[PDB]
């Protein structure tokens, strides 16, 4: 019988009948079953003895820091991973019971309570975001640092699925072709909540974010260092969402780490949703104004790429942000592609593009800035082109909307405000024949602003106005021009009163000889000395007469 | 041996070792395998023992009503179930094999077979739906009541994945922190497929429908009921297809159910399809006019949100519907942002949203109302904002396109006519330098309409229009105003018949002193008993005179 | 014990207890461990003798060509399949180390190496692809064939999940109801990575690629023929990614294959992502011009539906693709609708649409034919509709940007140079009110360009000019038309240097009684003989009269 069942029964070993974790691995073939709760000591290190290995877990494992899995086979799976800190951190929770996000550093400190969870350890990056609260904050709840932590380090091919936990966070440390699949919205510490690191060895390649939600942490809910996925873009966020993230909620490292770059290269970020962040929704950024470095160890140096310029080369579409605090969507590099971002409801800015020679394709940030800390919705410092921008939704100083002055931009749509535009160039040229159709007016108007010369005021305008009542079926048509910084100060009409005449200004004294411009045109004026009207005349010619026009 | 076995392999029962399911319930400790057919009576209840179990089904749950599972650990799993009824029931089939809907009550009646597919079993909606159609059903296919149900009571954190059958469906009641992953086309009976129901005991929070597909089913594919995800937004749909519900794709309940509340807050609707239903592809309303009640037991008070207006908060994007009979997309709610909602090719309505103070982003709606059964295409109720909106496809009564008659509206594309476009303001803010690009005509138009003049006549144009031939290198510039309800009865030209002038129209009698608008302007008029024009002038200190303008 | 122990296991029978894996097929009942690699040859076929198998594959399947499994029962899954071929081919790999293409056959020549990666095995398409290859290869490089391919053949409801490999190939013959599910990027061999192929037997339905990615490959990454999903759309691709195939990302087959039809309806084809095709990254064609065929032997005859025009019926929404050689997009068939397409960065063509009666709802297409090989960046043959069309990144001959003669678009966005548009009709039928601004320009303009008249010129203008300096707070109001094909010849103005004055131009000759239009309107005109201005005037009744307007 012994031989018959070493042959038709499944190999598993369970924790249950081990006294530590590495005995169990060591003992395993096939299965490890996790089925009952096992108290880790930070830095505690499982040896998985290259063994391709199937690790269910039905029970947590508990403990502050590292639990260090290595040596797994190429194919090695972990499911229902549960982390658990034992401590109970004091945690802050910067919003109301209403969902509106605190910004005072006294109302923050006022939520202060001791928890696992619905909220995050105070960092150094609270002492910027809530002014005045480093100083107003206890002893007890700066400095801390508690998070329970899966580190799988230096393996190829391991995948975490459904992992959760309290204060918990998931590590993998020089890995390759390694992914966190379906998240089972774990509860963040202090750490970021799912983390490649690649900052030794080979540059992280393969590694991916993969559907799945993250609650709460003080810092980044998924977020990568030198990493590359190649010209193939093997790696990055696909399908995932964040909620309050104390950071962001998807980051791509920016600066020195270390000796070395943290920065990445080659990801895919698509299809994911980052809600109510601290700081931003998505930062795909790699160089970082928070800590300006004149170098670039282990990276481009600043002679080939400038500071905001690396060929970064992410392939980023479809993304969704809403009630971010910070910006909704970060980035800089050169070259970039950009498409189909919708960035909504935010308190902070929708959109800091800090790029150059990119392009932006439907686009649309709809009410951010709504706190108005910031200067702008949407800011492009370099020579990009925008094609599709959605602005405005139905909230209401003097802040911009979009500020990229160096970008040529088309195809804006909504209630924006015109003079809070600001680009190199807006121009709709493949416009088919046009109808404007006005409601709740008794005029349609085509109106022309000449940003050069006002931003506030219209400097011409085409409108059509009822005659009489509605119903009459009559309007006339008006052709206006600004004078004096007055709008439609001077016009020409046709049909005013349902007259059926063009009523044409006149210069309302002595024309000077430069105020006609074309040949084969006149320009009728005043003579008020002789009750009549009089033509500046410009002959086919090109020479100038005065002749008499209208007389008593 | 026995020491050794009992430690190195996986455990696992199978229902093929035991009479009853509780008896495999019973005995399990990690796995139950449900390697045979499995004949349930309806209300069979099975106590898992607050087991972590999973639960791999090879085989089927055979039987009309539900298999009821109980205490199920946190983190139990059960993959590959299938359910099948007993009964053969008839069902409807109101859909011809060029797929085009069936209106005519005879016509479906027509259809009727036995089956427990490919149609489904008539319900009261029917009635209402296919007008007639209770008096000519025969009594065999009414009131027919048939589901194999899978229920989950009172369970957190378990998962169905891979789920499939005939005639089936799949309820969740009481449950929390449960999902329904990946459901593998299962065909529905009479209930709901797929149903998240907290009636009692605390509000449902972290229960999704995540991937997967369905078929048929007499009403929801997927549905909710009482079901709060919190600010976290922690539950809903996301990644999932309907296809012909018998009533709609995706809903989240209206009204009272027993004796409290059936509705839902802050759930996630995203990256998910629905196609072909009888009435609605997502129905994310909490108030319905089909059975209005004049309080909300166990809810917000019609005193604190008037009907529509609870403060919903559901996070809505990226959907798409097409073919549905009734509406697209339907909901209500206050301060709702929606984006990115594509819904085309329906006999019935695009869009019905009895919205107030909310956002639509990027919306298409395109080819709906196909049968012409509704007064729109899309309808807004309340004073809502909308920013992108597409209409029209390639299909051509008097019914409106958009009737959202408190809402502003900017960026419609498509090839409407605008005598059907009834919103408060629609406005175009934010162009750039602008081109309007004429092909298969002789002349270009920008036209202008105030729709409280007329909805069907523009008033006023600027047109281009060729001189000659093609190539002519010539064309006139035309200004015009309607007059007497005939589109450009008024008109001035520049360079007709390249004759390099301006054509000006004068009033064809004597001018009353009011013809004339503004000052330093004046205005020609005829003079029919001296064959002359006059001028009558407004003098720059607005005064009238008139003078002889032009003479024999 | 024994008893117990039967009762209490899982089974599973592992590869390393067998010398064949048909002797481990015949010996399985529940699982099936491949945990050894195991050398197949090709042909070989396993009989899994009806029987629900879980297989899970945590080593290789080491043969050229094709391992074939069979008589798999309902729900069986295959699990982290690993093939790999035995031979090292010769690949090219037509890209340099910046990602730029290769399209000089020599060049690619000089790419050729031994590997299993990282390029691919010429084909004789690339013979077309790279003109002149086909000589300057050598013989070693052409004609090659190897994949490592897993063929699942006439099974129903069979899953693929994680599968992998080198030079790999995945083959579903005569198949139902299976899915490949989480590629976990196989890297292709020369037969397409992952096939759905139903030439005998009843039409393929239920099979899907769901997720995953794949790389490389000769030819397509997935591939159907034979498919039809049904009105249900039970089948077809959601989630995927292809990178870098040697022909398409996705293939729907056109033409006869053997004896019969490779055509596919009702699938769908959405949220995936084509990156870097040799030839198309979604190829949605039916019928194809590179093998004309005169019939449709097992399909729809040429006299039902003409070439191009077959009722395909795919549900097509929510595509990227970037980088593609050939065309991003490409389809045929009537009747068609399709959403939510971006395509961005291809050195080919954007789209290729032999559709007719079809509608395309929200289509972007960004820097594409990029290399100049094509005639265009989207081209529509038949009468169809599109509704959103985004044109024109950042790039900059005669080719044109969208020829589609016969298709009626609306909302075109972009920097689009006139001149490169070629459509039936272009319309803005329903914009509100209307703003032209302007930026770094003196003036703002609304343009109208008629193509019949000329495709580079615009026939008139209505522009604001500033008058002066910024902030003079003045403009004048120009209204222009083309005279002897220069833009803007003849015009009139309103407040030109701020004389408040409308300047008018008038004919340089004594008019013709042909160049007044109509009633009630006069034509000034020069007479050189007395220096003056004459009207000709059309009186109110019609008839024509010259007055003198203007005297010394
Ligand atoms: C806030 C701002 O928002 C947006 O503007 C913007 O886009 C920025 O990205 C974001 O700024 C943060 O990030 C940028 C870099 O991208 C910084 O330039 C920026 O710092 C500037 O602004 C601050 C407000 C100023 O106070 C300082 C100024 O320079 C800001 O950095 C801050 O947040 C970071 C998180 O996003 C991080 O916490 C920064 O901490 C410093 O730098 C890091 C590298 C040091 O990390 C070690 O200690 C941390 C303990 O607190 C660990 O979390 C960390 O682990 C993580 O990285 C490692 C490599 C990886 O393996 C696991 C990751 O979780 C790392 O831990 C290692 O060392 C510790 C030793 O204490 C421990 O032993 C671990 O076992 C070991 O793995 C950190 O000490 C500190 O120097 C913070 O300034
Ligand atoms: C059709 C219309 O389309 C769109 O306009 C629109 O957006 C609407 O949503 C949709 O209207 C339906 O839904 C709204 C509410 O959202 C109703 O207001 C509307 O009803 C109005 O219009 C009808 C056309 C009129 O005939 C009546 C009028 O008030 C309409 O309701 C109809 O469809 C519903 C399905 O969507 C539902 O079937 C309605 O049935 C009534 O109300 C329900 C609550 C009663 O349900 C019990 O019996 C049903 C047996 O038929 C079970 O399916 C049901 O189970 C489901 O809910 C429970 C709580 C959950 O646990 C499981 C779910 O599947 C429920 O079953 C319980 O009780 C039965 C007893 O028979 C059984 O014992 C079960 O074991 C137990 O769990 C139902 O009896 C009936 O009163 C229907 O009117
Ligand atoms: C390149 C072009 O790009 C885009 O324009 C466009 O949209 C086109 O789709 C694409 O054109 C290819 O596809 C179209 C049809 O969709 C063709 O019309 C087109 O061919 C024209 O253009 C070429 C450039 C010209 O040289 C010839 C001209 O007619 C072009 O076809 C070419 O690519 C195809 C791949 O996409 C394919 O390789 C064509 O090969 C011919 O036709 C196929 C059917 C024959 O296939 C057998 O042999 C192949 C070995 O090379 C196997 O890969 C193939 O297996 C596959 O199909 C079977 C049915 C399925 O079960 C598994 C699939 O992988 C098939 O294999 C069977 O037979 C072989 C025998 O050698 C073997 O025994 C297998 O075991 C068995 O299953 C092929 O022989 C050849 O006639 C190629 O011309």
């Amino acid at each position: 019988y012994s031989i018959e069942a070493d042959k038709k029964f499944k190999y598993s070993v369970k924790l249950s009948d081990y006294p530590t974790l590495q005995d169990a691995a060591s003992a395993a073939v096939d299965g490890l079953l996790i089925d009952r709760d096992y108290n880790f000591y930070g830095g505690e290190t499982v040896d998985f003895g290259g063994k391709v290995l199937t690790i269910e877990c039905k029970a947590k494992f508990i403990g502050d820091g590292n639990l260090i899995f290595t040596k797994l086979g190429k194919g090695s799976r972990i499911a229902g991973v549960f982390m658990e800190s034992t401590t109970t951190p004091w945690v802050i929770k910067p919003w109301t019971d209403d969902n509106q996000w605190l910004t005072d550093a006294a109302a923050v400190v006022a939520t202060l309570k001791q928890s696992k969870t619905d909220g995050y350890q105070p960092t150094v990056s609270d002492y910027v975001k809530f002014p005045g609260i480093e100083t107003l904050l206890p002893p007890n709840a700066k400095g801390q640092n508690i998070t329970s932590t899966l580190e799988i380090r230096e393996c190829i091919g391991v995948e975490v699925h459904r992992a959760s936990g309290l204060m918990a966070g998931f590590l993998f440390r020089g890995c390759h072709f390694c992914k966190m699949v379906d998240a089972n919205n774990p509860s963040g510490g202090k750490d970021g909540i799912i983390t490649f690191e690649n900052l030794s060895g080979d540059w992280g390649k393969g590694n991916y974010v993969i559907g799945g939600r993250t609650s709460y942490g003080s810092v980044s809910s998924a977020q990568f260092l030198r990493n590359n996925g190649g010209f193939e873009r093997d790696g990055g966020v696909i399908g995932f969402t964040s909620y309050r993230a104390g950071e962001s909620g998807v980051k791509t490292w920016q600066g020195t780490v270390g000796s070395t770059t943290s920065r990445n290269y080659n990801l895919q970020f698509r299809d994911s949703v980052v809600i109510y962040p601290v700081w931003d929704g998505f930062d795909l950024g790699a160089d970082t104004d928070m800590n300006p470095e004149l170098d670039r160890p282990g990276d481009y140096p600043i002679t080939q790429y400038p500071l905001h310029q690396l060929p970064l080369n992410h392939l980023i579409d479809n993304l969704l942000v809403r009630g971010a605090l910070g910006v909704g969507f970060g980035m800089d590099g050169k070259g970039m592609y950009v498409s189909n971002i919708t960035v909504e409801d935010c308190a902070g800015s929708g959109a800091y593009l800090l790029t150059h020679e990119s392009v932006f394709t439907n686009i649309a940030i709809i009410d951010t800035n709504t706190k108005d800390f910031q200067a702008n919705q949407i800011y492009i410092s370099g020579a990009c082109r925008v094609n599709g921008l959605r602005l405005i939704g139905i909230r209401s100083g003097q802040s911009l909307t979009i500020d990229a002055p160096n970008s040529t931009v088309s195809g804006i749509t909504g209630m924006v405000d015109p003079s809070r535009i600001n680009v190199a160039n807006l121009a709709e040229e493949g416009l088919g024949n046009i109808r404007a159709n006005s409601f709740g007016y008794d005029s349609a108007a085509i109106k022309l602003r000449i940003h050069k010369l006002s931003k506030t005021l219209d400097s011409g305008a085409l409108y059509s106005h009822i005659n009489g009542g509605a119903g009459s079926g009559s309007a006339y048509t008006q052709l206006t021009a600004i004078s004096g910084s007055t709008p439609d100060a001077v016009s020409l009409k046709v049909n005013h009163k349902d007259c059926r005449g063009a009523e044409i200004p006149f210069v309302p004294d002595i024309a000077s000889d430069d105020f006609i411009k074309d040949s084969s045109c006149f320009l009728p004026y005043w003579e008020n000395n002789s009750t009549s009207l009089k033509a500046l005349v410009k002959k086919p010619n090109g020479e100038l007469v005065r002749l008499t026009l209208a007389t008593l």
